[PDB]
């Protein structure tokens, strides 16, 4: 009964979508590494589940194309809303104020209404595995 999350990362597992930041994109599996990214929007890690209290989802901020993937996302402000499409369900979020923020860098982020965590990534370093340069959006369940 449960949404699943696509073995093959190849497909698509879900859509993503932000109004107020002209959002639209198809998620794809994670992790998020360049290759992911480079066919779009992904979940940030390979062991990500459709059922987790936080699901992280990462996209490129290319300022060359303002609209690319989540480089406009800075445009989503608090009370936005947020879609996110999985098959069976479209579920519902609002932007807190927890948004635009560095990871753990200025922030923090179980029992707690269920969220979504969207990362503009940039700056992927392969010796280390991960994106230098993030920003941190978290948005809460609204029904």
């Amino acid at each position: 009964a449960k949404p699943q999350i696509p073995k093959d990362k190849s497909k698509v597992a879900g859509y993503i979508e932000i109004p107020d930041a002209d959002i639209k994109e198809p998620v794809y599996p994670g992790p998020a590494t360049p290759e992911q990214l480079n066919r779009g929007v992904s979940f940030a890690e390979e062991n990500e589940s459709l059922d987790d209290q936080n699901i992280s989802i990462a996209g490129h901020t290319f300022i060359d194309r303002p609209n690319y993937q989540f480089t406009n996302l800075k445009a989503a402000k608090k009370g936005s809303m947020v879609y996110f499409k999985v098959g069976n369900e479209t579920r519902k979020y609002k932007m807190t104020s927890i948004r635009d923020v560095k990871p753990t860098d200025v922030g923090v982020l179980k029992g707690k209404d269920k969220q979504l965590t969207l990362i503009t990534a940039d700056d992927y370093n392969e010796k280390t595995g991960v994106w230098e340069k993030r920003k941190i959006f978290v948005a809460t369940e609204v029904k």
